[PDB]
């Protein structure tokens, strides 16, 4: 029994990490075959930074102005190209560790593991999860951009985020493997701020079905309710209204515990407008929202990875 | 910015999982060089986990006995010992992807990552800490047996913990990779239960700190007390005394941030006393004593790991 924030294994992710230098700046970068992916503005001085004109700059870099680091050996850039708001620096040599990966733009309300990296070294490994506002509560420092986010399948590394810069209130954004941002952010020193993020309320659900396996029921109530009536409710407090794609994703769960979703949404309305009242749920006193159905059941069922 | 609860990179242990199989059971084992370190209980079936004895059942088992896989590869064992609680498997094969690693026991309030691991396979991995009651609280199913604690020093893994058994109220107790367990709990299947846990009042000082590195400074107040009078109010919320060596550990979070680690606990005390009023610190409504104050200098200063 017992539930925590469990994230993906990093070993696959780790041999993929490199450090990418040009001129002074120095961050992380990912390296798949003979291809390294890194953000753009590594070959931005600090004083590029506020107004930065990136395929300007790239023009005046060649091959050799990119210094790229695999450990202790360096790697011999023979290519680079500029792919929305990531390079593509081409190597000399494929990467031996490179697994079997994918390159996916997931939607908010998904979570997925981070590699927080530094001069091409990981730090540590977090889940998080992409909000509604296309940020992630993420924990980044100087020199953590390039780091990765990811989602392993079986054998498969789905990355699917790579930081970039970070926003006002200790937020963080960032694009997908191929460049493009998630949400409407772009790679310059400028004011930027992200917008209303509401409660992703599939994954309430879920996090309370992971509390009626682990055996705490005490939240459970004797009452049903309609999605519409629902929804209402999750309106007043920011939470995402709940669609049948929600519902039905959280199928399994449902059968599992023999609880209706309703049922469970019936439930999570009396905690909206009355509080846990000095209560925790799995040690928490607030509700959590950065579980997915699957990360539920992932863990509940101890699903591995090869 | 932002705080998490980072786990360390599990490349290095992922390495080491093999699956380990004795008649029926099956559970994980720990490849280091030619030796697998699994729990004993893996030549217990299911009605000799009421009152095994352990060193009977080892006398019945030969060498071909025991089924060892790493991945896809099946490990010849060549020879077996017990020591204590874990066994150690001599196998024919080295394990090539052997880190650097050392056997180290922790104290109670000390933190350590989890890779959680089924048929030998990692299912994910997460920090937890070792708490004064010698448990910890963990995420584990059956089979999870085996899944190893660690910490990570450059590029040494300092192996900390096995997982061997669950306790009521969702708590997991196990031993060293010496065997020996970690409080006054037997590897057998009879009433046992933990003992009254206290909160550690160092870490709950770091993470404190944490929150002022993050701009969360709301909590702090005007006052200063002496380590006698805060221990006093300590004891009487369940808080471990604050030794002067907790104090020593806390200088460098005091010396960056600019505050004693003495007005730190003034804060402190006032938050025991009064509560948060609804507000949260670093997003958590409850103090949060998971974080030691190396945790929060290695998530704050990015400290990396070959
Ligand atoms: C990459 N190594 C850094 C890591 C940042 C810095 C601290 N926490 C992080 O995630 N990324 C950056 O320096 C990016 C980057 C320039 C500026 N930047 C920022 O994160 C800045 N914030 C913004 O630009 C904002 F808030 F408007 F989005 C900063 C002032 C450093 C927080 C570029 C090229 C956009
Ligand atoms: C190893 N694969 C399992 C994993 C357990 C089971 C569910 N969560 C876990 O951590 N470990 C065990 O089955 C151990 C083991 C026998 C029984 N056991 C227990 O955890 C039992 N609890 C106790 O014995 C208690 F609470 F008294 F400490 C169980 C009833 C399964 C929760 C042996 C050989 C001690």
């Amino acid at each position: 029994s017992g539930f925590r924030k469990m994230a993906f294994p990093s070993g696959k992710v780790e041999g993929c990490m490199v450090q990418v230098t040009c001129g002074t700046t120095t961050l992380n970068g990912l390296w798949l075959d003979d291809v390294v992916y890194c953000p753009r503005h590594v070959i931005c001085t600090s004083e590029d930074m506020l107004n930065p004109n990136y395929e300007d700059l790239l023009i005046r870099k060649s091959n050799h102005n990119f210094l790229v680091q695999a450990g202790n050996v360096q790697l011999r850039v023979i290519g680079h190209s500029m792919q929305n708001c990531v390079l593509k620096l081409k190597v000399d040599t494929a990467n031996p560790k490179t697994p079997k990966y994918k390159f996916v733009r997931i939607q908010p309300g998904q979570t997925f593991s981070v590699l927080a990296c530094y001069n091409g070294s990981p730090s540590g490994v977090y889940q998080c999860a992409m909000r509604h506002n296309f940020t992630i509560k993420g924990s980044f420092l100087n020199g953590s951009c390039g780091s990765v986010g990811f989602n392993i399948d079986y054998d498969c590394v789905s990355f699917c985020y790579m930081h970039h810069m970070e926003l006002p209130t200790g937020v963080h954004a960032g694009t997908d493997l191929e460049g493009n941002f998630y949400g409407p952010f772009v790679d310059r020193q400028t004011a930027q701020a992200a917008g209303t993020d509401t409660t992703i309320t599939v994954n309430v659900l879920a996090w309370l079905y992971a509390a009626v396996i682990n055996g705490d029921r005490w939240f459970l109530n004797r009452f049903t309710t309609t999605l519409n009536d629902f929804n209402l409710v999750a309106m007043k407090y920011n939470y995402e209204p709940l669609t049948q794609d929600h519902v039905d994703i959280l199928g399994p769960l449902s059968a599992q515990t023999g609880i209706a979703v309703l049922d469970m949404c019936a439930s999570l309305k009396e905690l909206l407008q009355n509080g846990m009242n000095g209560r925790t749920i799995l040690g928490s006193a607030l509700l959590e929202d950065e579980f997915t159905p699957f990360d539920v059941v992932r863990q509940c069922s101890g699903v591995t990875f090869q």
